[PDB]
DNA sequence: TAAAATCCCATATAATTTT
DNA sequence: AAAATCCCATATAATTTT
DNA sequence: ATTTTCAAAATTATATGGGATTTTA
DNA sequence: ATTTTCAAAATTATATGGGATTTTAG
């Protein structure tokens, strides 16, 4: 009859999934514990009471986007339920833009100068100095921070001035390292060279020095490692990240964009290539985004002008 | 308890749709009466039964689309059933792995062609009638019943504006209607060339003999039917078939057969999203519901494509 | 010279495609 | 020389991406 | 239509720890 | 995440009467 645990039925029929996976699924598992609604007999929630959890959870101090990922995994929850012969009626089903306001706080890339400001800083600052190359890298190829981290020497190839991203270096506390497919679960990409990220990448192996040995799922000799000579992760190039921008803004008037992190190097570049008039499906592949609704939210919003105007360029 | 009573009981509790469609229902009604599927009540239909189902339909002449669309009406009619009981869904399943997709390529027309199709129906004496329609289609991309529907009203000559608000359709029985976007968002706003500004404005100039006719406050309509009443996109792919045919004829590299009104918007979008226009853009010029359709003009890129897209940019 | 095939307009109807 | 502040490293919880 | 759109799977944000500098006493 | 994606809603193809326009055979 709850919904604390015969929301645990659903997952643990539907239980091959990834170890991130498996800790956002304990997440609302235990929220569902700490929620009246968890105790809830499961033919007795209504389409009230799912509407009211919504707006616990805003009072909780959860994102908008975060409870409407929520209500979307109970709405699947209770659906098999539905499908599965218990009693049928979904609660989950309606636009949670009805019950709360979307307040999520959008993220502004960089600027041109912006991003200089930031570099320039950076080349000079013996502390952070380091991680330059990695930086340079991550606005002229726009990885996820984990492809960037499980990029092992077998990966690039010189010649042809071209990255291979066919996987990505992740770590969790419990399990360590381990190794996984692109979230581009599409398939593999290559990502070509400017001048200066080769420049970088030249510089990054010569730098690379103190390997303790490393082997997992078969890769081997990793770039961009730790201070203990193991190689880099999320969390770690994430915290070091927010050092770095705090040491910027302390010497800088104009602070950087709010969510300056690895990620919003990546936004960046996309960004750029978008508003530079890059075909969306090209930029969709360079991106290596599945859905192609992704690659569109980086175009601006068109109007009759914007149109008209293109229309003209084209014209003449 | 039977299929036929199942797709009955479906499209009853959705009645408001447009007339098209009740259309398209009863076509398939049609079919699950005649095929042997229909009579089988829906406690002992199985995924072998479906797919048995749709490999008639393929012998039948039906296209793969065909068959998929109406997979889809009884898929949704089998969803209905899972609430009121049935557990599973015997339509859930893929045609791609049941049927391939004999689907013709659909071809836009080569800018030569394109030129030497204009110049010859504004050559010979039965055709040049309609050289400034086949004109506005083409630069302006718009579907035919949006053409047909365009009054005076809809026009911005000062602005050079096309306002498309609405579309006339025509049908058997029911005669003349329009239909209306709900959303906004199906209002959208042309730019006029000086080719098609100056092809609408010699279109006023001829609009003759005009039958007295107004339709849910729609009237002064531009398009000429010689009966006096507006064309129709029947009466438009009736007449472009002919078109076709008599220069075909007198032509030995061309014409591709698929050519038709759509084809003139299909030619449009393509021609437009090769010289690299804005996809955002692209897509409210075309009025498509879904920005995915719009993409489905651009190529996929490959890892050449994308190697010679940022070689450009990326400076 | 009148005579027969066929282009043409219109429209009911069924199938295909857009989105 | 003592005490904050920083760098690097974690475990845990929430948010963004697709 | 097809594809996750009936959430998976990544990322950032936050809390805690010494040891190394930096900065005040 | 929303958007139709458990089809709606369009357009094109096929077939057939009338009526003008030029065909092949008197």
């Amino acid at each position: 009859m709850t919904v604390c645990q015969l929301y645990a039925k659903q997952i643990r029929h539907r239980g091959n999934v990834k170890h991130n996976t498996k800790l956002g699924r304990e997440r609302l598992m235990r929220i569902l514990e700490q929620d009246r609604l968890g105790s809830c007999p499961i033919d007795s929630v209504k389409l009230s009471d799912a509407k009211e959890w919504a707006l616990r959870m805003k009072e909780k101090g959860l994102s908008y986007k975060t409870i409407n990922n929520d209500k979307r995994s109970l709405k699947a929850a209770f659906y098999t339920a539905i499908q599965d012969d218990c009693i049928r009626k979904n609660p989950f089903d309606f636009q949670l833009s009805d019950v709360l306001d979307d307040d999520t706080e959008p993220k502004v890339p960089l600027t041109p100068a912006q991003e200089e400001s930031f570099l320039s800083f950076i080349q000079g600052d013996k502390v952070y100095q380091k991680h330059y190359d990695a930086i340079v890298i991550l606005l002229g190829t726009g990885l996820r921070i984990s492809e960037l981290c499980g990029l092992t020497d077998k990966d690039l190839d010189f010649e042809n001035r071209v990255i291979i991203v066919s996987h990505q270096l992740l770590r969790n506390t419990g399990v360590g390292y381990y190794i996984d497919e692109p979230k581009t679960q599409s398939g593999v990409r290559k990502i070509p060279m400017n001048e200066e990220v080769y420049q970088a990448f030249q510089r990054v192996i010569k730098n690379r020095k103190g390997a303790k040995p490393f082997i997992i799922d078969g890769y081997a000799n990793f770039l961009f490692l730790k201070q203990n000579g193991y190689p880099m992760t999320a969390v770690d190039y994430g915290g070091m990240f927010g050092r770095l921008v705090k040491k910027y803004n302390k010497s800088h008037e104009e602070a950087l964009p709010k969510t300056t992190t690895p990620h919003a190097m990546r936004h960046t570049f996309c960004t750029r290539l978008a508003n530079a008039g890059m075909n969306p499906k090209a930029l969709q592949y360079i991106m290596g985004h599945s859905n192609i609704t992704m690659t569109l939210n980086f175009y601006a919003h068109a109007t009759f002008d914007s149109a008209r105007a293109e229309m003209e360029r084209l014209a003449a």
